[PDB]
């Protein structure tokens, strides 16, 4: 069948179009990358023979400073696990509290029966609040002197070679300026690049139909 071959030999070229298309954007892509990474580190180099010994003194407190992020997100988990854990015995408590004043009658006739599934629930609800609680409020304590302790080092590391830590400054900065460049551009070649390979793919998954259809249109030649 003529017709049959003629339009997958249309779409197999397209697809080469595309993706030779494609390559080049990336190598601009790619070449800009190289182009501004270069760039960017013969100026950081640039700081680093102005001011040397200093940033290296300086690092003792940026990793204390990386610390005191982490000993804080520790913290975070200890005060709301612990809060959570407040919240549950004192909506226990209540549940018992409103049925320990129709617990003292007995009196009510159509309301007690309803009202002791309630009580037994919370009865047994507090069994298990109770213990969650006594664990996170010592959770609450373990992260929190870390994280006074963290905040005291960073403080101590403060306080200490302020100087180094002041001339530092600058390097830190262009390294962080440069440094959400290059992540953005990252994204940019890896997502172009991921887009390179289903194209390139979709381009091998059309040259297998060629082998089926050569297959195939074998059987009809046979007739």
């Amino acid at each position: 069948v003529d017709p049959r071959i003629q339009g997958e030999l249309e779409k197999l070229n397209q697809s080469t179009d595309d993706i030779n298309r494609r390559e080049t954007e990336l190598e601009d892509a790619r070449q800009k990358f190289r182009s501004v990474l270069v760039e960017a580190t013969v100026k950081l180099d640039e700081l680093v023979k102005k001011i040397g010994k200093a940033v290296e003194d300086s690092k003792p407190y940026w990793e204390a400073r990386r610390v005191a992020r982490q000993a804080q997100l520790e913290a975070q988990k200890a005060t709301q696990d612990f809060q959570r854990a407040t919240e549950v015995l004192r909506a226990a408590k209540e549940t018992i509290s409103l049925a320990e004043q129709r617990l003292l009658e007995d009196d009510k006739r159509q309301f007690d029966s309803a009202w002791q599934e309630m009580l037994n629930h919370a009865t047994q609800r507090v069994m298990e609040a109770e213990q969650t609680k006594t664990r996170s409020e010592l959770v609450h304590k373990e992260t929190a002197a870390r994280y006074n302790a963290a905040m005291g080092r960073m403080r101590q590391l403060e306080k200490k070679l302020k100087r180094a830590i002041n001339k530092s400054k600058p390097y830190f900065e262009l390294k962080a300026k440069y440094y959400v460049q290059l992540e953005q551009l990252k994204k940019t070649v890896d997502d172009l690049q991921a887009k390179l390979t289903l194209a390139k793919g979709e381009y091998k998954m059309a040259l297998k139909n060629l082998e089926m259809i050569s297959d195939e249109i074998h059987e009809a030649a046979a007739s």
